[PDB]
């Protein structure tokens, strides 16, 4: 599922991301544009041979298993799969547990390297609030 910038906000404000241990819906949004393009379905492949998936692109090294990496942990009880449906649901409750890991959002290298340090409310600027 491809989602509109807003439609993906509400879907993420309605599951409580804003300010989960203190980071604006804005954030979220954010990090979902530029890890995904807003793409429940996208899939990449880190040099570390781990894989990433979905809207957030959640790792399986640590957090869900894809039986092709070395030492995973599956610390989401999940199959990677799952996390590239069109319920965010799986992905979000696996965010909320990466986030609260100690690093926060750092955990989410283009949250890192694009989102932080801007005005992340032209997010979500438009929605209905
Ligand atoms: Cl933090
Ligand atoms: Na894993």
């Amino acid at each position: 599922k491809v989602f509109g910038r807003c439609e993906l906000a509400a879907a993420m404000k309605r599951h409580g991301l804003d300010n989960y241990r203190g980071y604006s819906l804005g954030n979220w949004v954010c990090a979902a544009k530029f890890e995904s393009n807003f793409n429940t379905q996208a899939t990449n492949r880190n040099t570390d041979g781990s894989t990433d998936y979905g809207i957030l692109q959640i790792n399986s090294r640590w957090w869900c298993n894809d039986g092709r990496t070395p030492g995973s942990r599956n610390l989401c009880n999940i199959p990677c799969s799952a996390l590239l449906s069109s319920d965010i649901t799986a992905s979000v409750n696996c965010a909320k547990k990466i986030v609260s890991d100690g690093n926060g959002m750092n955990a989410w290298v283009a949250w890192r390297n694009r989102c932080k340090g801007t005005d992340v409310q032209a997010w979500i600027r438009g929605c209905r609030l």
